[PDB]
């Protein structure tokens, strides 16, 4: 005798996922988001006359979980201009900004890789049993540095390979999990050129906002936004669920699919386990944060890295023309190395990078400064992937989901879209 | 006012999934079967003790319809022995058995199938828009033996990758279409290692009934056995679907999901287009049979190709040890090379590969005598990938699914269940 069968606390892809699951189940389903938006890590907004995605933003056919979505509502891939490029840039730590030929470039980041991950197909024969491998565990107590320095890599391959692993930390690559990256890599098929492939290169047709908007118009739950969830009691059988403004909500099950780094929002009666205590405190790694720069010039479709010591590491063309001149996405490992709502910051970096164009405009978003990311996408720390498992327990009648709890594609769309189904298939088994 | 809003004509993975698609919209759903089973060209049943699949077998994470199922209904994956192999065997046209190193052999047919696809990734950049280059329509014109023909391979290589690929065309491989082939392999991660695993290694836990199963429960539709539809008539803004014993069942749309070569059974009013009745005319290519032995003698873990003019084309462990001897999973290119069904001729040919082995059983299964299937899995002659399109089209309330219907893995258990979430979403845009 519950208000509801199931309550999904948090609206991005893991939880429209979750609920759509219910929904269809015939749960009676309420979704809680505290943001007065869906998307969670993707936002979907517009910027010099575009449509831009200023979290989450490609996806690739290789994805299991997100691509049967497209699938399922008919949406097809948007390309982005990263073939046939006009200028491939490394920014080392010194500053220095060298132009590379772009086929040097690609072959080049393509040698570091395939070195980094030598191992993967030993190591992550099955990606999306992390821990299937004795030798997955022993490499946990490793950091992707600690591989890089064995490596024998060139200055440029060095500087190429820590930029992209610095990016994926969100943070300097001395902190960082090898295993993890290993992961993905194996995820993506054990080959660089299919790796690369399915990160950067392919938008979702309609937008990450369009497919959340098409899952919970799908789930026929009800949906209600700028509602902060602050407690969970489990009690009298099922879950009594607190507002912050003390309003009381009860529930058969409640699924978590708030980011790890957000727990400390959130009391917990009875207690989380230790395990999911230590991963709470911990939290996950990412600092990160991203920007789109509107130049008056037209750059064609370029290309860069920039490693850890300097602030705009992955930068790609999202538009270009004689007409509009040139927008460029970029995303920035660690928010304390620029403040990218600062205009005149955000403007000297650019012309550092790309020396005489004319910033015409910005937008951005320090998803490490937002209350409810307090972090970027999912990056795990030195021993953290060996006791993912931790995580991914349910507690009673409270099943966790999230990308930070999958097993596959933990730094993606897809992998919040695969705990999303592992959440509906647990609430099923609660139920029954 | 039909009797029905859509009826599913067809149960194996393409029907169960649309008719899951459907229900769970809420469409009042019937599915019509021709068999007095479920499955299709998937067919589980028992053999020496164990569960065998004498149809469609094998699935991968890295194919994004059927994994995210498995995610859905909490699916493990259960691995059969391929790695660490003790023998491996090529039989070579002329009768010859010779038996390789395995890391050898490994290699050989790694540098054969590179070769063969070396273009994938130009060729298809987008295996899920298979006409997306003019690249593709060109080499369209011509076969995979065309292609072979200018590799330059060994006689080691050239028999290994000739046996391959006339398994793909459940023919000789004069008749198979190259473009096919190569977008295989690029749904694969453009490279070999990915692809191979994806093809023989693991199966579905709980065997392709239980997710057949799974699907229809979880869809709610009515399901009747041993009823083949023989006309379908659109008429009064619907349509009339007729069964062999004249029964009239109406409804607002109809999803087709028989295999291609069985086409010649249904009679459509109106006609359809000349485009599919082209497609009908032809069929697929593939004339292929699948079959398990159970010798007392324990092989270890084997593997052996056999090139097109002998039978035991593809062989690979499905069980080994010492108190039960070894059960061998056999399947067949072409049909007319060997009747599975004559137990003589099967003891003769296993001993040919086997030499001196005693063979206690067999379990056979005949997929191109059976009226509801008339071949095995998808293959494509020349030129017919470049006109996939005529088959997809709907025609007015007809929907058209199935494996060969497919975009991408359409020789697999995945195309199946990615034509039926397309059907799902046609019939959900027909009923708007
Ligand atoms: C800048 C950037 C860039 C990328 C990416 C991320 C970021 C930040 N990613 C990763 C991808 O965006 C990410 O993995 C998923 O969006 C995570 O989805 P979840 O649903 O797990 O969490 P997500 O954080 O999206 O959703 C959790 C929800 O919980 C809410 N919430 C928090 N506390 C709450 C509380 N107390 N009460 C109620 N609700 C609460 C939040 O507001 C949020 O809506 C990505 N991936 C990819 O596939 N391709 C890419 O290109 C990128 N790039
Ligand atoms: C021997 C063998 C081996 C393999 C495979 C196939 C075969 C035959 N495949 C391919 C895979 O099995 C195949 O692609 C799908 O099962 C096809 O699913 P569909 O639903 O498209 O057709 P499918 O043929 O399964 O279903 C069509 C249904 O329509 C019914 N029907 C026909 N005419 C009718 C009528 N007039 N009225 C009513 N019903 C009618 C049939 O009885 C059948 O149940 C495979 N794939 C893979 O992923 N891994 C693998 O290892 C293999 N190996
Ligand atoms: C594809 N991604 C997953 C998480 C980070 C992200 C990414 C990669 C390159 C540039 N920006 C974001
Ligand atoms: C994995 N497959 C798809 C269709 C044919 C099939 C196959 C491959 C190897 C041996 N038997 C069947």
């Amino acid at each position: 005798g519950f208000d509801y069968d199931v309550v999904v606390v948090g609206g991005g892809f893991a939880g429209a996922t979750a609920a759509r699951e219910c929904g269809l189940q015939g749960y009676r389903t309420l979704l809680l988001e505290a943001r007065s938006r869906l998307g969670g890590r993707t936002f979907t907004s517009r910027f010099a006359g575009q449509e831009i995605e200023l979290g989450g933003t490609w996806v690739h056919w290789l994805q299991p979980h997100v691509w049967a979505e497209m699938q399922r509502y008919g949406l097809g891939v948007v390309e982005d201009p990263l073939t046939n490029l006009d200028k491939t840039l490394i920014m080392y730590n010194d500053g220095i900004v060298e132009s590379i030929s772009p086929d040097e470039f690609g072959k080049n980041i393509r040698i570091a890789f395939e070195k980094l991950c030598h191992d993967a197909w030993e190591v992550f024969p099955r990606p999306h049993e992390p821990m299937f491998t004795e030798r997955a565990r022993e490499l946990d107590k490793s950091s992707v540095l600690d591989r890089i320095k064995t490596l024998g890599l060139s200055r440029l391959q060095q500087a190429q390979i820590n930029s992209y692993m610095a990016l994926y930390a969100g943070e300097t690559t001395d902190k960082f999990g090898l295993p993890g990256v290993l992961k993905l890599f194996a995820c993506g098929g054990w080959n660089y050129d299919a790796f690369m492939d399915t990160e950067t290169h392919y938008r979702i047709q309609g937008g990450t906002i369009g497919l959340i908007n098409a899952m919970l118009t799908d789930s026929g739950a009800e949906v209600r936004m700028s509602v902060p969830v602050t407690a969970v009691e489990q009690v009298n059988g099922g879950v009594k669920i607190k507002t912050d403004d003390d309003e009381i909500i009860t529930a058969g099950v409640v699924v978590m699919t708030v980011p790890l780094n957000t727990y400390k929002h959130i009391d917990f009666t009875p207690a989380l386990s230790k395990g999911k205590q230590r991963f709470i405190k911990e939290g996950q790694l990412s600092k990160g944060a991203k920007l789109y720069v509107h130049v008056k010039q037209n750059l064609g479709r370029v290309f860069a890295f920039a490693d850890e010591q300097q602030p705009l590491n992955w930068v790609q063309t999202r538009d270009y023309s004689d007409e509009l001149g040139t927008i460029l996405s970029i995303t920035i490992a660690r928010k304390e190395t620029i403040d990218v709502n600062d205009r005149d910051a955000v403007t000297r970096e650019v012309q550092k990078m790309f020396p005489g164009v004319e910033v015409l405009g910005t937008a951005a978003y320090d998803w490490t400064a937002d209350p409810f990311s307090l972090g970027a996408w999912a990056a795990y720390g030195v021993g953290q992937l060996s006791r993912l498992k931790d995580l991914q327990a349910a507690e009673g009648r409270i099943v966790f989901a999230g990308a930070e709890t999958s097993n596959g594609w933990h730094a993606s769309i897809d992998g919040a879209v695969e705990s999303g189904l592992r959440a509906g298939r647990e609430v099923k088994q609660l139920l029954s």
